[PDB]
């Protein structure tokens, strides 16, 4: 059931995954329970799940913050993330309808459409629903669900690369890999086209890291 501790949890949550409250951004439990209206005790307990997700740093004598993103858990869960959505991909393929992919075909034109506007927020929210998606067509939905704990560092380091000239066109162009080859019900071809598309987040973070090193640790 839903609690006021979760949906504080999921929108503080949120805005840290989307880089709404950057990393080093105070967190104030006196000025937080004022904004939400409710007590002090649900604002706690979504805080302390926060740090369990390595989301936010508790500094014993100093306060709460915005944690930075770090940097050794990235590579697994690229790995994960690619098994996981390389499955997905294989099984996609393989239960192929032309509706499914229309669906798929739908949701590239609404990408191409937030690349043309330089809007690359709806760009991002788009790309999970192209997942989420695959996820559909291979008959396990839960599979994405699964898979939003594993993915929240490299969304962060995502936000930062998306308003990079021509990332969201190169995104559009491993989206079409992808569809080509689940409408080609070519198993192989759409594992290997996921698992590729996955992995360009690693030379990217590594860029990042020189250039903002404030944002990562
Ligand atoms: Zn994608």
């Amino acid at each position: 059931r839903v609690t006021t501790a979760k949906l504080i949890y999921h929108e503080l949550q949120q805005q840290i995954i989307r880089m709404e409250l950057l990393p080093g951004t105070p967190l104030n439990e006196k000025a937080l329970t004022e904004k939400y209206g409710v007590s002090r005790t649900p604002v706690r307990e979504a805080l302390i799940r926060l740090a369990e997700d390595r989301l936010v740093d508790v500094f014993p004598q100093s306060g709460t913050f915005v944690a930075r993103i770090p940097v050794d858990a990235i590579p697994e869960a690229v790995v994960i993330r690619q098994a996981l959505e390389g499955e997905t991909a294989e099984r996609a393929a393989a239960n192929s309808t032309a509706a499914a992919i229309e669906k798929l075909d739908e949701l590239i034109h609404l990408q191409t459409f937030y690349a043309r506007k330089d809007k690359p927020g709806p760009f991002h929210e788009t790309d999970d629903a192209f997942h989420e998606t695959i996820a559909e067509i291979a008959g396990y939905p839960g599979i994405w669900q699964h898979l939003k704990p594993v993915k929240m560092q490299i969304d962060r380091a995502r936000r930062m690369t998306m308003p990079i000239l021509g990332r969201m066109e190169q995104v559009l162009r491993e989206h079409h890999a992808i569809r080509d080859a689940i409408s080609a019900r070519d198993v192989h071809a759409a594992r290997e086209a996921m698992k590729h598309h996955l992995s360009a987040v690693l030379p990217d973070i590594d860029e990042l890291r020189k250039s903002r090193p404030d944002y990562f640790a």
